[PDB]
């Protein structure tokens, strides 16, 4: 997933 470090959205699957 886009578990980045300024992860926003609701994609928030790390």
């Amino acid at each position: 997933c886009n578990c980045s470090r300024w992860a926003r959205d609701h994609s928030r699957c790390c």
